[PDB]
C-alpha cells in the first residue's frame, strides 16, 4: 500500500528529525552550553579575521561576540589565547560595530585602546586578562565561534 | 515510477539513520565514554535538582546514577565539583530511591551521612573524594546526565 | 497528494542530509579539527590492539597514523599516554606497514627499535616523547582514531 508506506516514511522523517535535535541539544550541552545563554566553541586554530568568519558563518554560527562580563569571561575561558571577536570597525572608522548589526554597546578595552594604530587596525581581539585591543584584520588570531541560546 | 522512488527514499532514510548514529557514536568517544560502560556527560553549570531532573530528561537521558565504585568514580571525574545524583528520599525520608526507580544498590556516604541536617535534606550529592551528603534539592549543584552503555 | 507528499519528502530527506553535514562539520570543529587538516580523537580509553582497531573502524576511522614529523606531534597530543599506532609488522616479522596497507613512509623509531622483544611485539606506540617503540599488541595501549582532512 503506497499511502501507508508514505505515512511510515513521514513518521520515519519526524523521527529523525527529533533525533537529530536531540543530538545537536546534547552536543552543545557537552561543549558547556548553559540552559538559555548562547554557547561558544574553538578548534584552536589561529586564522584572519576574514577565514574565521568565514568558518563561523559556515556552522550558522557568528564569531564571538561579548554583549557582557559573563560573556567575556566565557569566550576568554574557551579560547585561551588572543581570539577574534565579532566586532570590527570598517565600515566607519572609529564607530565599532557588531558583525551581525548594530553599534558596540558593552565594550572591555584595553587601557589606550582602540589606537587604530599605524596604517590601521579595523578588528578586535580579546587578549590577556579578557581585555580588548583593535588590530588589523589580516592577523592570525584563535577563531571562537558563538552559537544561538 | 512511484514505487521505485520510495522504494529509493526510504533507502535513503535508513541510510541517514545509520549516519546520525555515527554521529552519536563519535561524539560520545570524544567526550570520553568507554566501551561497555555508561557515558556521563556535564555542562559544568550548577543548578537546582528539579532544574538537573529537567535538563537530563530534555537530553532524552537521566541524573546520573553511580551503580558501584567504578561507575562512582566515573561521575567524580566528569563533575569535578560537586553534583547531584538521581537519587533522592523525598517521598520517604531515610529510604533514598533512584530516580528511575528502585532502592539505593551502592552506597559511599561521607562521615556522619546522611543526617537529613536542619530542614531536611532530600537529595543527594557527590562532593569531595566521590562521597556522598544529602542536601535540600533547592541548592545548585553541577549537572552531570547519564546516556546508555 | 501521494505525488506532492513524495516531492516534499525527497526535499525532507536532502534537508535532513545537509544539516547532518552540518552537524559533523560542527563536531569536528569542535573537536579540534583544522581546516584541510586530518584529526585525531580519543576517549582515553587503554585496549588491545584489535579493540583499537575494531573501534576506530567502528567509527569509520582508522587506528592513529603519523605520516610527518607534525602529525606525530599531533598524535602524542591527543593521546596524553601511549597509544597504539596504525603500524605493525604483524604479517610479516620485521616488515612494518600500515593497518590501512603500504610500506612505512616516515618512521621516528627510537635507537635499536623495532626490536621485537622477548615473546614478540608486532605492534607500535608513540612514547611520551615523540619516539616509537614496538610492543606487544596485547598490552593495552589508549586508543586514538584519526579521521581524514
Ligand atoms: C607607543 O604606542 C605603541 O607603539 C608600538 C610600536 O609602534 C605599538 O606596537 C606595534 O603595533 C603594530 C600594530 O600593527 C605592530 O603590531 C607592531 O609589531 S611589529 O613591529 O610590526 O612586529 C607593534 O610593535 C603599540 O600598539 C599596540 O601593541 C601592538 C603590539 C598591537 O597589539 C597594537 O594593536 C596595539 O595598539 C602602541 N601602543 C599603544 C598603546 O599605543
Ligand atoms: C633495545 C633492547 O633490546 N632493549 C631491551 C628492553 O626492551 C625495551 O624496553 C622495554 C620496556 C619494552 O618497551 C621493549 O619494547 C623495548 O624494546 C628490555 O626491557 C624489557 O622488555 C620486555 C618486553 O617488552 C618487558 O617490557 C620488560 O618488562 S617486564 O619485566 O615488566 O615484562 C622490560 O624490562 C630489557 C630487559 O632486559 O632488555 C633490553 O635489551
Ligand atoms: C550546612 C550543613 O552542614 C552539615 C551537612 O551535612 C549538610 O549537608 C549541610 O551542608
Ligand atoms: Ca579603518
Ligand atoms: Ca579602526
Ligand atoms: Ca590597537
Ligand atoms: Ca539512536
Ligand atoms: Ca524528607
Ligand atoms: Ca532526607
Ligand atoms: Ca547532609
Ligand atoms: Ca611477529
Ligand atoms: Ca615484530
Ligand atoms: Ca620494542
Ligand atoms: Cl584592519
Ligand atoms: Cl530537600
Ligand atoms: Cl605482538
Amino acid at each position: 500500500a503506497i499511502e501507508v508506506k508514505l505515512a511510515n516514511m513521514e513518521a520515519e522523517i519526524n523521527t529523525l528529525k527529533s533525533k537529530l535535535e536531540l543530538t545537536n541539544k546534547l552536543h552543545a550541552f557537552s561543549m558547556g552550553k548553559k540552559s538559555g545563554k548562547k554557547f561558544f566553541v574553538t578548534n584552536h586554530e589561529r586564522m584572519p579575521f576574514s577565514k574565521v568568519k568565514a568558518l563561523c558563518s559556515e556552522l550558522r554560527g557568528t564569531v564571538a561576540i561579548p554583549r557582557n562580563a559573563e560573556e567575556n569571561k566565557a569566550i576568554q575561558e574557551v579560547a585561551k589565547t588572543s581570539a577574534f571577536l565579532g566586532i570590527t570597525d570598517e565600515v566607519t572608522e572609529g564607530q565599532f560595530m557588531y558583525v551581525t548589526g548594530g553599534r558596540l554597546t558593552y565594550s572591555n578595552w584595553k587601557k589606550d585602546e582602540p589606537n587604530d594604530h599605524g596604517s590601521g587596525e579595523d578588528c578586535v581581539t580579546i587578549v590577556d586578562n579578557g581585555l580588548w585591543n583593535d588590530i588589523s584584520c589580516q592577523k592570525k588570531k584563535t577563531a571562537v565561534c558563538e552559537f544561538p541560546a
